[PDB]
């Protein structure tokens, strides 16, 4: 079954096959005295792999590359970071030193620079306005609007009906808000609606942290964000 936070030592990385040529990667990290799991995606791209998000830090991301080589044996040639925070760009330098072409939107690149986080080298154009979508190899990238962060992207894999929401989507077990210092609470439910409207066909939805589900994860996140807004 899908690996949970309690089953993954910090420093180790697990892969979970969703579909032909589609996996999530799962890692864990301490933050503020608690241990969190964290998800990203791996999508096969001919005889190469596209990586979505690092494994939250240099050590984990090196383990992630080692696990991919062991379990899959295809080269990661490009990676996309879905926003500027350390669980999505922490490890970009590891990726770059391994020869991976790292990408993020100009918004994410500017904010990472401001924050002191690692900065993906390449820039994704065409994603600066809410509702914008661009094809990137075997995925579509979508900018739904400000939500968990002003730059957050979601990623859809049309071949597998997989929607990766990143930190803009919460798992069901999370009934209170995560970090919101960088969020746009006022716009977050509207951005989720844009996701629903653009990817109504999605079958497997992956939050930034925790267990995947279906499109009900978008309603769940809306419920939680609105409850937080009101308290
Ligand atoms: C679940 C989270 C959230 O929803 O905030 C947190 C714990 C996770 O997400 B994040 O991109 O904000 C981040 C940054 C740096 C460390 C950890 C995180
Ligand atoms: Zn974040
Ligand atoms: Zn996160």
């Amino acid at each position: 079954e899908y690996p949970t936070v309690s089953e993954i030592p910090v420093g180790e990385v697990r892969l979970y096959q969703i579909a032909d040529g589609v996996w999530s990667h799962i890692a864990t990290q301490s933050f503020d005295g608690a241990v969190y799991p964290s998800n990203g995606l791996i999508v096969r791209d001919g005889d190469e792999l596209l990586l979505i998000d690092t494994a939250w830090g240099a050590k984990n991301t090196a383990a992630l590359l080692a696990e991919i080589e062991k379990q899959i044996g295809l080269p990661v040639t490009r990676a996309v970071s879905t926003h500027f925070h350390d669980d999505r760009v922490g490890g970009v330098d590891v990726l770059r030193a391994a020869g991976v072409a790292t990408y993020a939107s100009p918004s994410t690149r500017r904010l990472a620079e401001v924050e002191g986080n690692e900065i993906p080298t390449h820039s994704l154009e065409g994603l600066s306005s809410s509702g914008d979508a661009v094809r990137f190899g075997p995925v579509e990238l979508f900018y739904p609007g400000a939500a968990h962060s002003t730059d957050n992207l979601v990623v859809y894999v049309p071949s597998a009906s997989v929607l990766y929401g990143g930190c803009a989507i919460y798992e069901l077990s999370r009934t209170s808000a995560g970090n919101v210092a960088d969020a746009d609470l006022a716009e977050w439910p509207t951005s989720i609606e844009r996701i629903q409207q653009h990817y109504p066909e999605a079958q497997f939805v992956i939050p930034g942290h925790g267990l995947p589900g279906g499109l009900d994860l978008l309603k769940h996140t809306t419920n939680v964000v609105k409850a937080h807004t009101n308290r």
